[PDB]
């Protein structure tokens, strides 16, 4: 790999706006996984067998 | 790898705005995983078998 | 690796704004994991089998 | 008038509840009359020609 | 008028509850009359020609 | 008028509760009359021609 005058963006997250006015939430979780907010995961490389990259609201109950 | 005049962004998170006015939340968690806020995970490299990168609101109950 | 005139950002988090006006939260957690605030994790390299990088609101109950 | 064992309520206002959650108002008044709150006027007797009893949000510009 | 064992309420206001959570007001008044709060006027007798009893948010610009 | 064993309430205001949590007001008044708080006026008798009893947020600009 060789860059020359390269304005590169590679594995990036940007400009994620979020507004919320007059909200009323309520959660009742039992052993689960509830996710309500903003999530911004930026990666470039993930290796490995059986791996997990960027898991939001994930439940794993394998044997 | 060889860069020359390279304005590089690689595995980056930026400019994540979030506004919230007149909010009313309520959580009742029992053994779970509730996530409500802002989360910004930036990585570049993750190795390994069976690894987990960037897990938000995750429940793991393997055998 | 060899850089020349390289303005590099690599595994970075920046510019994460968050406003909140007239909020009313309430949490009732029992053995779980509730997360409500801002979280900014920036890394560059993580190795190892079975590792966990950047876990927010995580519950692990393996055997 | 003559009362005997008289549990009288005469010209009364009571039990006016009002709840308000996650409100966002805005008023831009110019020479007028804006009214937004609770108003409870209880009277029993008003006399007189040309009088005005219990005027809410009233504009009078006679000649 | 003659009362005997008379539990009288006459020209009364009572029990005016008001709750308000996560409010955001804004007023821009110019020569007018804006009214936003609770008002409780209790009277029993008002006489006179041209009088005004219990005026909330009133604008008078007669000639 | 003659009372005998008379538990009288006459021209009364009572029990005016008011709660307010996480409020944000703003007023910009110019020559007007803005009113935002609690007001409790209790009277029994008002006489006179051209009088004004219990005026909240009132603007008078007669000729």
């Amino acid at each position: 790999v060789l860059y020359v005058g390269s304005k590169t963006k590679e594995g990036v997250v940007h400009d994620v706006t979020t507004v919320a006015e007059n909200t009323k939430e309520q959660v009742t979780n039992v052993g689960g996984a509830v996710v309500t907010g903003v999530t911004a995961v930026a990666q470039k490389t993930v290796e490995g067998a059986g791996s997990i990259a960027a898991a939001t609201g994930f439940v794993k109950k394998d044997q």
